[PDB]
């Protein structure tokens, strides 16, 4: 059940939410261009995925909590349904964060 | 007057201007993607803020300093007139830049 | 053969790999949309750059490990050939990655 896989520090951030519906913790995270806030990541593009969210939300809250650093266990993470062997290998690619698998 | 909202490193980086006015410093930074030099941010999608400037600039200089990671106070940063507080909020989403209300 | 130009923690990732020749070791990479492998950077557009290959690839490998933090030594870089100024100089801009002449 380990979250990390990796030492490097994993900070934190806020930013302005768009979800509204019931999100589990280790969601990765999006730009919705159309609004300018954070929804799920949607698997289409390998490095849109910008944050990995901190807290479950109930899709209620104006904003959320999000990791904008570290090193993840690729298992941790709630991946979307579908995606891409590759795009999910490289969702974060541009970002402080990666992945990797433990396994 | 404080200009830090968090204790994570805020480290800086020197890049190609593309900025011919005088601009204060904690101004936010895009990148105008026809010369490839940092410009300021105009508030128009979230995420394309990539930088804070970290000395003012007099408008004639070919390199700037800027931020490249950090969490800073939101009211101390100069936002862009008309920004809207979503894209505002998320500025800087997909970097190591953060920001967050003191208040 | 410095190859740091500052003392931020360069920290490392891997990802998918759609390099099919050989390739040096510090050449920046961006990711190729199509797949979502990361490739070589090709110059075209400043903050493309997503990461700087840490150790040579042959050209088989389906990952690669990559610098995703750090600030570099511009001369230390392999940089593609043809490369404006200004894109070279904001290759990262966007990314924790940054560089700068030792010189």
């Amino acid at each position: 059940v380990r979250i990390f896989a990796g030492n490097d520090p994993a900070h934190t951030a806020t930013g302005s939410s768009g979800i509204s519906s019931p999100t589990p913790a280790l969601t990765p995270l999006m730009l919705d261009e159309a609004t300018g806030k954070l929804v799920v990541w949607d698997g289409q593009k390998a490095g849109s995925a910008v944050g990995i969210l901190v807290l479950p939300l109930e899709g209620t809250e104006t904003a959320l909590t999000y990791y904008k650093s570290g090193t993840f266990a690729t298992e941790a993470i709630h991946w979307p349904e579908x995606v891409d062997e590759h795009k999910k290998a490289n969702a974060f690619a541009g970002s402080a964060l990666s992945h990797a698998a433990l396994p």
